[PDB]
Protein backbone atom coordinates (compact mmCIF):
# COMPACT_ATOMS: atom_id res chain seq x y z
CA UNK A 1 0.00 0.00 0.00
CA UNK A 2 1.47 3.74 -1.47
CA UNK A 3 -1.69 5.32 0.57
CA UNK A 4 -0.17 3.78 3.91
CA UNK A 5 3.06 4.50 3.68
CA UNK A 6 2.58 8.36 2.07
CA UNK A 7 0.45 9.20 4.95
CA UNK A 8 2.95 7.64 7.58
CA UNK A 9 5.84 9.83 5.73
CA UNK A 10 3.42 13.05 5.56
CA UNK A 11 2.92 12.25 9.63
CA UNK A 12 7.06 12.32 10.18
CA UNK A 13 7.89 15.16 7.62
CA UNK A 14 5.43 17.22 8.88
CA UNK A 15 6.03 17.33 12.69
CA UNK A 16 9.29 17.79 13.74
CA UNK A 17 8.77 15.30 16.59
CA UNK A 18 6.96 12.39 15.79
CA UNK A 19 5.44 9.56 17.97
CA UNK A 20 3.13 6.51 17.06
CA UNK A 21 1.50 5.17 20.08
CA UNK A 22 -1.50 2.79 20.81
CA UNK A 23 -4.15 3.11 23.93
CA UNK A 24 -3.02 2.40 27.24
CA UNK A 25 0.19 1.81 26.23
CA UNK A 26 2.62 2.64 29.46
CA UNK A 27 5.70 3.25 27.49
CA UNK A 28 3.93 5.36 24.91
CA UNK A 29 2.61 7.52 27.88
CA UNK A 30 5.99 7.92 29.40
CA UNK A 31 8.09 8.39 26.23
CA UNK A 32 5.55 11.13 25.33
CA UNK A 33 5.61 12.73 28.81
CA UNK A 34 9.67 13.29 29.17
CA UNK A 35 9.29 14.66 25.02
CA UNK A 36 6.68 17.41 26.40
CA UNK A 37 8.88 17.96 29.69
CA UNK A 38 11.21 19.64 26.99
CA UNK A 39 8.53 21.76 25.98
CA UNK A 40 8.18 20.56 22.50
CA UNK A 41 4.31 19.84 22.42
CA UNK A 42 4.53 22.80 19.40
CA UNK A 43 6.22 20.53 17.61
CA UNK A 44 5.33 16.83 18.61
CA UNK A 45 2.34 14.76 16.84
CA UNK A 46 1.24 11.72 18.20
CA UNK A 47 -0.71 8.99 16.09
CA UNK A 48 -2.42 6.06 17.77
CA UNK A 49 -2.53 3.57 15.49
CA UNK A 50 -4.37 0.76 17.01
CA UNK A 51 -7.34 3.02 16.44
CA UNK A 52 -6.30 2.87 12.82
CA UNK A 53 -8.11 -0.05 10.26
CA UNK A 54 -4.70 -0.39 8.78
CA UNK A 55 -2.55 -1.18 12.20
CA UNK A 56 -0.55 -4.20 11.02
CA UNK A 57 0.67 -2.20 7.66
CA UNK A 58 1.36 0.46 9.63
CA UNK A 59 3.32 -1.21 11.87
CA UNK A 60 4.98 -3.34 9.00
CA UNK A 61 5.68 0.03 7.37
CA UNK A 62 7.60 1.32 11.02
CA UNK A 63 9.48 -2.09 11.31
CA UNK A 64 10.85 -1.22 7.33
CA UNK A 65 12.22 2.45 8.48
CA UNK A 66 13.21 1.64 12.45
CA UNK A 67 13.84 -2.71 12.97
CA UNK A 68 10.84 -2.89 15.13
CA UNK A 69 6.91 -3.09 14.55
CA UNK A 70 6.62 -2.21 18.82
CA UNK A 71 5.28 1.20 19.57
CA UNK A 72 6.03 3.51 20.68
CA UNK A 73 7.89 4.59 17.63
CA UNK A 74 9.50 8.18 17.82
CA UNK A 75 11.35 10.05 14.70
CA UNK A 76 12.67 13.40 15.57
CA UNK A 77 13.21 15.82 12.44
CA UNK A 78 13.10 12.64 10.05
CA UNK A 79 16.10 10.28 11.92
CA UNK A 80 14.51 7.54 13.97
CA UNK A 81 15.23 7.88 17.89
CA UNK A 82 13.30 4.56 18.21
CA UNK A 83 11.34 3.32 21.37
CA UNK A 84 10.96 4.63 24.97
CA UNK A 85 14.23 2.77 25.71
CA UNK A 86 16.24 4.51 23.63
CA UNK A 87 14.69 7.78 24.40
CA UNK A 88 15.37 7.03 27.81
CA UNK A 89 19.27 6.44 27.14
CA UNK A 90 19.47 8.96 25.02
CA UNK A 91 18.20 11.58 27.72
CA UNK A 92 20.15 10.38 30.37
CA UNK A 93 23.52 10.40 28.15
CA UNK A 94 22.32 13.95 26.76
CA UNK A 95 21.80 12.69 23.33
CA UNK A 96 18.51 13.92 23.22
CA UNK A 97 18.97 17.53 24.37
CA UNK A 98 22.08 17.63 21.45
CA UNK A 99 19.61 16.90 18.91
CA UNK A 100 16.83 19.30 20.37
CA UNK A 101 19.65 21.82 20.30
CA UNK A 102 20.51 21.69 17.05
CA UNK A 103 16.73 21.78 16.13
CA UNK A 104 16.48 25.64 17.90
CA UNK A 105 13.93 23.70 20.26
CA UNK A 106 15.86 23.92 23.34
CA UNK A 107 18.07 27.40 23.97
Amino acid sequence: SEAVKKWVNKIIEENIIAVFAKTECPYCIKAISILKGYNLNSHMHVENIEKNPDMANIQAYLKELTGKSSVPRIFINKDVVGGCDDLVKENDEGKLKERLQKLGLVN
